[PDB]
């Protein structure tokens, strides 16, 4: 379990709550999370989200927007975007890989 939900689905998609746009639409809190983004808002940014993993943060969502595209445009260098397979079908190799590169991340983005 640990501190690394994030890699769920699920764990994702609860950190939405009053995501608007409630279902059917290309941008349900499911195809979201699916993309990788987590929900978390404020008085000026009520639909920010970010990708757990490039921590990149994305506003401006429509009801008929592909989360996967805006996350593909604005952070085209998002690995966690090539692996085109669920997390739950990476190997403890890919995982473990891939996990380099997200905390490599995390130090980037406090680097500013
Ligand atoms: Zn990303
Ligand atoms: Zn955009």
């Amino acid at each position: 379990p640990q501190i690394w939900q994030l890699y769920l689905k699920n764990y994702r998609i609860a950190t939405f709550k009053n995501w608007p746009f409630l279902e059917d639409c290309a941008c349900t809190p499911e195809r979201m999370a699916e993309a990788g983004f987590i929900h978390c808002p404020t008085e000026n940014e009520p639909d920010l989200a970010q990708c757990f993993f490039c921590f990149k943060e994305l506003e401006g969502w429509e009801p008929d927007d592909n989360p996967i595209e805006e996350h593909r445009k604005h952070s085209p260098g998002c690995a966690f975007l090539t692996v085109k397979k669920q997390m739950e079908e990476l190997t403890v190799s890919e995982f473990l890989k891939l996990d380099r590169q997200r905390a490599k991340n995390k130090i980037a983005k406090e680097t500013n």
